[PDB]
C-alpha cells in the first residue's frame, strides 16, 4: 500500500515555518536595502563636501602664490 | 480519496518563495551597485 | 489514486533549487560583506 499524506502534512508546518523565517529576513533586509541606500546618500554627501574641500585647496594654492608674491622683496 | 484541494496555496506560496529568492538577489544586486558607488566616491578621497 | 507526486515533486524540486539558490545569495551577500569591510576598512581610516 502507498503511504499517506503524513508527509504531507508534518513536512508542509516544517517548510512554512522555515519559509516565514526567509520572509521575515526579507522584511528586514528590505530595511536594511533601505539603510544601506541612505548610507549611500550620506556618502554622496560628505563627497559634495570633498568638493568644498577641492574649492579649499584651490584656495590654499591661491594663498600660496599670493604668500610668494609678498615675501618676494620682505 | 483525500479531499485536500488546499494545496495549491502552499504551491503558489513556495513559488512566492522562489520569487523570494529571486527578491534577495535584487537586493544584494542593489547593495552591491550602492557599494560600487561608495566605492568610487572613496577612490576620490584617496585621490 | 491520493493526491499524487505532481504538485509534491513540484513544491520539492522548487524549494530544492531555491535553497540551492538561497545559497548562491548568501554567497553574492559574501561577496558584499567583504567589500564593505573594505569600504569601512577606508572609512576606518578617513576617521582617524
Amino acid at each position: 500500500s502507498p503511504l499517506q499524506q503524513g508527509d504531507l502534512n508534518a513536512l508542509v508546518t516544517s517548510v512554512q515555518s522555515l519559509a516565514l523565517n526567509v520572509n521575515e529576513i526579507l522584511n528586514t533586509v528590505r530595511n536594511l536595502d533601505s539603510r544601506m541606500n541612505q548610507l549611500e546618500t550620506k556618502v554622496d554627501r560628505i563627497l559634495s563636501s570633498q568638493s568644498l574641500i577641492q574649492t579649499i585647496k584651490n584656495d590654499i594654492v591661491g594663498l600660496k602664490a599670493g604668500m610668494a608674491t609678498l615675501e618676494g622683496m620682505i
